[PDB]
């Protein structure tokens, strides 16, 4: 499951782990109000994943991309650490893994 | 099938949804008039896909651009949320599955 | 083969279509007389990629080089529309079949 | 095992050099204190990549994140030359193997 | 064998051509005076690729960076225009080659 690095790296914000999701859908959506990039779990949940124009988040967003493109593809797992203020909640971290 | 929250956030829109789409073709052509980059399906379907310069747009078009070549090279389906309004239609999101 | 709409786009031009090319090598030159992007077909025949700095041209030329590389390390035929105005023949339209 | 030109170059510097390393998770974090790219192996190291925003070191950063990512992926191990001092360790210099 | 065409051109310069070379390992450091992409031969062999900043120097050299971890990710071999002018070599045309 998650390292314990990322479980410590999460447990200290106002977001929650998620652990050993499997994505099976990845989104681009360019549509006025849907506006984004968003995960599907195999089990219906959904998150936004986020977007910054800025350094260095602009890097990491990225990132976060290139991971989450890769388990649809893989079927490899991700443990996510997401925010449960917004909806979808949106990946603050993610960690990919082959194990 | 497409997931809950694609349907959801296509159906809100003008835009017809097109469902477990088999992607064969990626194009990319810079001819003065037809260019673009488009992608033909199974059925001889074909989409243009949408273009952005500037921030957030050109983050979101380069994401579809690399769902559609993923769908092309893994022969993965896809759910689209076209405009009729163009020929060919023009992709205001995508989504790539895994199943 | 071709797509259909492949096939149209270049008969309104002053290029030419070949069909079902295999590419074996994908080339990168910096030298002062050859730089470039080029690749070579399993017969022999060579074609530069073409190549752009500005929008929206740069991100089309970028897709022929995903489109080209693609097809040399996955062995997937691809069908041209290039300019036998130049030598090597400049690719303006490129498309990459699974089908 | 690290080849004589990289060893030569880690030996250089402050830093040392770790063999062999099996990656297995691949981090992307935004979180205000943890924000950076991390990788973890198989055995619980953990190390992170180094960022950049300027040229050149903005193209070395971004190989590293690709060469860490592709070993998470395809399981080959990394040599990298590492910052000891820090925690997690920074990775300086890194070398993907594939025999 | 490099192709005809591969040959010409880097009998063109001053550089030297190296057939069937079997890349072993990737490299990418930004130590102060080791910074560079380098690239080494299953004999030991080391080649450097080079950065340019500046179009049309930034998309050909990256292209490099990508046949070359190609080359070490699938194990396909390349024929490589480098010149002695610099140690290690720097590599002035690369040709992936999956014949």
């Amino acid at each position: 499951g998650a390292s314990q690095f990322f479980k410590d790296n999460c447990n200290r914000t106002t977001a929650s782990l998620v652990e050993g999701v499997e994505l099976t859908k990845y989104i681009s959506d360019i549509n006025n109000n849907t506006d984004g990039m968003y995960v599907v779990s195999s089990t219906g949940g959904v998150w936004r994943i986020s977007r910054a124009k800025d350094y260095p988040d602009n890097v990491m967003t990225a990132e976060m991309r290139k991971i989450a493109m890769a388990a649809v593809l893989s079927g490899m797992r991700v443990n996510m650490c997401a925010s449960p203020a917004s909806s979808p909640n949106v990946i603050w971290a993610i960690e990919l893994e082959a194990e």
